[PDB]
């Protein structure tokens, strides 16, 4: 057994991170919990709702054909084949596929399926590169790209009179390119020259603060770093004596996140962050707690995660999950299921107006080029009461959540909401604070 | 059974056009002998010579996984999914693939392969958009493009003082991009002016010879047309009178053949073509005529052939290919072995390279990125004596052999060899006649 594999009228693509990208040679790493294991029962999550749902495909059951992309685009574009498993001879009629996390094994993987004109929705690639609706076609993201973060960014800092900020973008797909978006979104702007643009990959930090101080006007930086790389420069700062000198201005991966500002308060004070518009979904907290060994067969993986999330093999007990008091739930949990709804709300959309009882011969054509023009009109409200919808190139649009830390008050200790980026800009100056 | 399978140490894809495209819905057409039998039976011949041959991959056997392109796009790409069966659970390792006839399905499936680096080799394809070692990077051709023909057709076409000339391309793949390669040729070179550019598709026949005779000055036609549309427009313009009138310039679709020049003699008399250098491999002429059914049971479409070749279903004997008092041959033979040859070649320098007795894990990875600088590195004598190479953009360098119909003496009539094109234009002109 190389995947999940649940029976439905219809069935759908799954490709998650279950495993990270192993060592040279070694194919698959270890289990990733947070990102491959939640991201993966969220899918599930969402398909049992859509199954029950009366209201939405009522009488075509959804099926689902979860894969582990191992964090590896050669793994994953292998894995992707299954998606055409029907083309030669239960036979599975794929119809879509809830794309995946990592945008360069995303790409991978909508170079199959736009050949197979099979629709593609991620839910975590945000890479400025996919949004070509030509060169990927059938691909659309219900995460928004860090092209519109980077406007957003630029408009913050527009708006703030800073003609002068620096860059610092943590070495790989996430950091890089979106930094070179920040660049470009400065080039064709106004010009707020960038001084140094240093990439990231506790003596280097300190060597990247000092590399940083060489332009003491750059009072600005622009980050664009990995969870525990902004920990690490802003201990690196402090250990610098730099409290308030810097103006950092913080990517989606900053957020509202108080575990990068643990000791780190002082200089991560006023701090500006970007975080999309979302929500937790209240329904799916209480599913993945209840997931037991002997319930939960479904999951190919649990047994493999178990092992891990606890740390054993002696491991004879269920009630487990309660262990927990150290490690909590995952954001993007919301993205993920809103794929799998805006692929379900696009195949009832395209029931209703070519069947019949149910799943139509008319339709049956697993022709994805009809179904891409449904999932892109297609516009409800989402798993969290926010809006699901794509532009015409494929992408979600950007609605942010712009933060700014504060210390000074026990009324103000944490994450202020200074604005909101819906695509123009609103951003309150009185409410700021450094 | 859907294909042609020999087993091998190491196999090699096939995508023949066995079968005509169908109509509207039908996938596959009728059978069509010398384009998608023979052109197939010469690589199961090839390949024999190859697992024959004790100073070629004397260690190695090769298998063969033949397959159907029913002279479709999706079909041939659905159909190469076999060719990536083995990446998902006796296993078939192909190693690279035999590029189908058919420039349109030829890019389809050189999009599967390129994504898993399964190097191709066609053997009639070519459309100059495959020169793009970018977008097609293990894609490689032997035949020449287009492209090499047209500027031949050029350098003929400036070197006889013709600054005004006309084209007329069959409306199609073949026609319309080769027609545009000599446009662009022309512009780029010194400005041949092209008064008319008629697209065709007798009564219409004789409206392109009106609307031929509408630019006068247009002494000379460039020809890129089917065969019988060759004989249709000749038809059309001895009808019109025009004995002697136009110029023509043939491309490889004309060549030497005389069979559109049946009765059309005298308004062809003087016309150039551009036959490739070919030549007729001696051993495979006596092989394709002994296969029976009894024998041949290899080839998985033979019983089908079978009932077509000779009109049948009675069909109760073994020795009739000898009715073959209508119908002869088929050219580019020699390319499509060539072809097996060059990826034969390729594998067996691969070897001594890499591994040991045969076969080795070292080399074992079906990486075609190494068989890839192989294949492209590959420098022979072919199935006819004619060398067989690549450029760094993997197509054929293109020598040709300048032809011009003569009928005044009895020690003319005929196709006279005028010159040739192995990259420098070679041309007699005492030895021209119009």
């Amino acid at each position: 057994p190389h995947s999940i594999r649940i029976e439905g009228d219809v069935t759908l693509g799954g490709l998650f991170p279950v495993h990270a990208k192993g060592p040279s040679g070694v194919p698959c790493g270890d289990i990733k919990r947070e990102n491959g294991i939640h991201r993966l029962e969220a899918m599930l999550y969402a398909l049992d709702q859509i199954n029950s749902d009366p209201n939405l495909l009522p009488n075509v059951t959804l099926g689902a054909r979860i894969l582990d992309t191992c964090s590896r685009d050669t793994y994953a574009l292998e894995q992707s084949l299954t998606f055409v498993q029907a083309l030669i001879q239960k036979p599975e009629k794929v119809v879509g596929v809830i794309g995946a996390s990592g945008s360069s094994v995303s790409i991978m993987v909508a170079n199959i399926l736009r050949l197979f004109q099979i629709p593609q929705i991620s839910y975590a690639s945000t890479a400025p590169e996919l949004s070509d609706d030509r060169r990927y076609d059938f691909f659309s993201r219900v995460v928004p790209p860090d092209s519109f973060q980077a406007q957003a960014m630029v408009d913050i800092v527009k708006a703030l009179g800073w003609n002068y900020v620096s860059t610092l973008a943590s070495e790989g797909s996430y950091g890089e390119k979106g930094v070179e978006s920040f660049t470009q979104i400065s080039k064709e702007a106004g010009g707020l020259c960038i001084a140094q643009s240093v990439r990231i990959p506790t003596i280097d930090f300190d060597r990247i603060i000092k590399q940083l101080l060489d332009t003491p006007n750059s009072r600005a930086v622009v980050i664009f770093a990995n969870d525990e790389d902004i920990k690490q420069i802003l201990a690196a700062a402090k250990r610098a004596d730099q409290v308030g000198h810097f103006l950092w201005v913080g990517s989606d991966s900053w957020g509202s996140k108080i575990n990068p500002l643990h000791q780190h308060e002082d200089i991560a004070e006023g701090a500006i962050t970007i975080q999309p518009k979302r929500a937790t979904v209240e329904g799916f907290d209480a599913y993945f707690t209840s997931r037991t060994l002997e319930n939960n067969r479904r999951n190919v993986w649990f047994a493999e995660y178990w092992e891990e999330n606890f740390n054993c093999k002696k491991c004879t007990g269920q009630e487990r999950i309660g262990k927990d008091s150290n490690y909590e739930q995952e954001g993007k949990v919301q993205f993920v299921i809103d794929a799998v709804y805006a692929m379900a709300h696009a195949l009832h959309h395209m029931n209703k107006d070519l069947c019949y009882r149910g799943v139509c011969p008319e339709m049956e054509q697993a022709g994805g080029k009809k179904l891409l023009k449904y999932i892109r009109h297609v516009n409800f409200n989402g798993s969290a009461g926010t809006p699901v919808m794509f532009n015409k190139n494929g992408d979600a649009p950007g609605r942010y959540d712009i933060f700014q830390y504060q210390t000074t008050n026990t009324t103000n200790p944490g994450y202020r909401l200074i604005g909101q980026w819906t695509d123009e800009l609103q951003l309150n100056i009185e409410d700021m604070q450094w």
